């Protein structure tokens, strides 16, 4: 059973049109990510405030997005570090995206993901490669570092430069699925890798992300034509 | 891009109507004919005259053993094959392949189909599993000697592997050989291969008219609304 997200990137003022397009949507959303990358010098006084103003029909994501990975987040990667252990203490929030890359300091991250299940809070861990796509094997021992913090969700999204790329991101996924614990979500970028969105649950996907009006990432679906496509497979 | 087809199994109006109606999402009308007792190429002719152009017109003629129900000699059976190129309305023609077979003959009625001018679709049918991706491999290269228009290769999946193996051979096959290539992964564990079809190189998808003749098959309006995405 693949959850359908809806991303969604206000400013300090949540706009009253988008949390009226939210409850329109309401059936085909499981999970609302909130990113917050978008603000500059965004606190955790600023998000605690934002979650308020819409808290019960979803789980609530909250994701800061470093520049270095594809988003707006400029923070420093300390100061990154700092606002995701910082976030724990928001008890509406019901999920936290953490970034993981090759050179994290390990015993540190570990430390932080930990804190913020003792917060009773679902960890997704991430990561993302926008210039390709790493070769089967590359793939596998990527999700197998990522899932040693035992995390609840272990994302990875790639570039693919022909369909075997698009093939290679599906079987990772897949053969994540069938032996490891924790959910899995792979997405396989671009108009190419469009089918990894669509039938994320054919391959074990635990997740799938669209929008409430336009692209948060390659070409982002709305999530009602998104849940559509999960009730399709 | 990817054709899609519309498989029909009449017996000698209602149809023609519900045909129409989904005109627009028809690329190929599969005239599958193995569902007819005794069947003549003249009664085909009748049938294909009382159909008949805004799509080709494939005419199959599935024998029980590979998931159909024709029960004809496997002699009148490649003869009933080669007669139907005689049929000016019929544009494809798909004739069964299976390691056994008379290398030779089935060369020699291919190429009189193509002399003909028909697109032949050579196919293989496995409705109970799926091979490994080498012997999926397998089928496709010993198809593809015979230089038909298409190879079509059709599979039951057991599991996610089964789909995945199947979409590697059909994108594999497409990157290096010279014909068109044909993967149906079945089930609705499989319907990802119909839908996405046209991604790993699929150049044929098949669809239905209203009535699914099991789990995995998409009305042919549905299938074109999701083949449109990719």
């Amino acid at each position: 059973h693949v959850e359908v997200v809806a991303t969604i990137t206000p400013q300090l003022s949540i706009e009253e049109t988008l949390i009226q397009k939210i409850n329109h949507r309401i059936d085909a959303i499981d999970v609302l990510e909130l990113r917050i990358d978008q603000f500059e010098n965004v606190t955790v006084d600023q998000v605690a405030e934002m979650i308020t103003k819409l808290k019960d029909s979803f789980k609530l994501l909250v994701t800061y997005r470093t520049k270095l990975q594809g988003g707006y987040g400029q923070f420093t990667n300390d100061s990154y570090l700092n606002l995701i252990s910082d976030l724990a203490n928001i008890n509406g929030i019901d999920m936290i995206d953490i970034e993981w890359q090759a050179d994290i300091d390990i015993e540190k991250h570990q430390r932080i993901i930990t804190h913020l299940q003792q917060y009773n809070k679902e960890v997704i861990i991430s990561h993302h490669n926008f210039e390709s796509t790493p070769p089967l094997d590359e793939l596998q021992f990527i999700f197998f570092k990522m899932q040693k913090f035992n995390p609840e969700y272990v994302k990875l999204a790639v570039m693919p430069h022909n369909k075997n790329d698009v093939l290679n991101l599906l079987q990772a996924m897949s053969t994540f699925s069938d032996t490891m614990d924790c959910k899995v979500v792979g997405i396989s970028m671009s108009k190419l890798g469009l089918i990894s969105r669509t039938a994320q649950g054919v391959f074990g996907g635990a997740l799938t992300y669209g929008c409430i009006g336009e692209p948060q990432a390659p070409g982002q679906i709305d999530v009602t034509d998104l849940k559509a496509q999960v009730t399709l497979y």
